[PDB]
């Protein structure tokens, strides 16, 4: 049941056109799920994220994920109890793979999205943390397996190379990750036209995430659902 997810990068409660009326619009246009990525000053970060969950939960009935600087279980728990359906963790998850299990045991595995940012380094796929500032030296191959074994429910796969380029998704990497795990894969980064979405689902993606191409209105998601369904992709329309 392939999903079209819209990602909303947000700072201090604004998109980087508040996050709520924007996701409001997306819930109506036909978006299946939302993702909110907060880049707030860390001293106001916890309160701003909680407030954002509140206001989006008050008017949006489709699943939404919130992430970005979620460092422990208490932050994850309060964001879920406040109205979020899933949390995404990357850096805390990498530095502490136990955290996947910890969130998953209270909120189920389906409540834990692990965001994997990967990049080619010397011919190998490698996991990056701190928003692509740190090469962890961990092979994406090894980290994907461990992520599922720890109890994750979904993997948000972003190619740092092809992210924000509009020149197509990283189908070689999706195909690389696809035989390694069972979890739904959310491909993020690269899509700049509808054909890139089809290419992503053929690679093995269970869901497509785009941020810039939806906001700038380069792609309509009704049009895009029509298109993919036309060419055999099982989308909910």
């Amino acid at each position: 049941a392939k999903r079209i997810i819209a990602c909303l990068d947000v700072k201090d409660g604004r998109v980087v056109g508040d996050p709520v009326e924007l996701g409001k619009f997306y819930s109506e246009i036909g978006i299946d799920e939302l993702v909110f990525l907060d880049i707030t000053a860390s001293v106001e970060k916890r309160k701003t994220m909680l407030e954002l969950v509140e206001k989006v939960a008050e008017q949006i009935d489709i699943p939404f994920t919130v992430g970005g600087g979620i460092h422990d279980f208490e932050t994850a728990s309060e964001l879920i109890l406040r109205g979020a359906d899933k949390v995404s963790i990357n850096t805390a998850a990498v530095e502490n793979p136990s955290l996947i299990t910890q969130i998953a045991q209270t909120f189920g595995s389906q409540a834990v999205v692990v965001a994997i940012d990967a990049k080619r380094v010397d011919g190998e796929f490698m996991v990056f943390t701190y928003s692509g500032k740190k090469n962890t030296g961990i092979l994406l191959r090894d980290w994907v397996v461990e992520v599922e074994k720890r109890g994750a429910g979904e993997i948000l796969l972003t190619s740092i190379d092809r992210d924000g380029t509009k020149s197509g998704a990283d189908t070689e990497m999706i195909r690389f990750v696809r035989p390694l795990t069972t979890l739904p894969i959310i491909a993020s980064g690269g899509a700049g036209k509808m054909e890139h979405f089809l290419e992503a689902f053929l690679a093995g993606a269970d869901a497509a995430l785009a941020a810039s191409v939806f906001h700038f209105r380069e792609i309509d998601v009704r049009e895009l659902k029509e298109y993919l369904k036309k060419h055999g992709v099982n989308v909910r329309l």
